């Protein structure tokens, strides 16, 4: 129905008693349980915090030093589980996520271009981070590694170029 001027000037005591029928999906989203009733409520915001958190991690943790660059990627792995405890299951996409991981290596600079000696150690630090991110709460199937370009094949291609 329509609460616009309540169709009569008496509407000042008639709240918006309209809305409830959600099409063929009466309170049952499942595939897209968005945390607000507004189609894409994370309107290139919260869904981009899966980038912005690690883009700004070295910027907020006092530059891209030999602790902050690990902290940035470890923080994304910690949010991977925390996002699974929310609407998601620690996943996003299968080919579009690779375009993210190719940038996530570039912005903290390790696991791309300069990758050659520190990157040999980082393969064990992120093999541990992939086990730590499940030790954090283990939702049974919650450890995405894509098909190679997952900020992880770069740590081997650093030492075995």
């Amino acid at each position: 129905s329509g609460n616009y001027l309540g169709v009569s000037q008496n509407f000042g005591r008639i709240a918006p008693v309209t809305g409830g029928t959600a099409g063929i999906s009466v309170g049952v989203p499942g595939y897209l349980r968005t945390p607000s009733s507004t189609i894409l409520a994370p309107s290139n915001a919260q869904i981009i915090s899966l980038g912005l958190q690690t883009t700004l991690a070295p910027v907020l943790s006092s530059s891209g030093l030999s602790s902050a660059s690990a902290s940035a990627r470890v923080s994304s792995l910690a949010q991977s589980l925390a996002s699974a405890l929310s609407t998601s299951r620690g996943t996003l996409s299968l080919s579009t996520f690779l375009n993210l991981l190719s940038s996530i290596s570039s912005e903290i600079r390790a696991s791309t271009s300069l990758d050659g000696t520190q990157a040999t150690v980082e393969v064990l630090l992120e093999a541990l981070a992939a086990l730590l991110q499940v030790i954090n709460g283990a939702q049974i199937t919650d450890v995405n590694v894509s098909s190679v370009p997952s900020v992880n094949a770069a740590l081997v291609s650093a030492l075995v170029a």
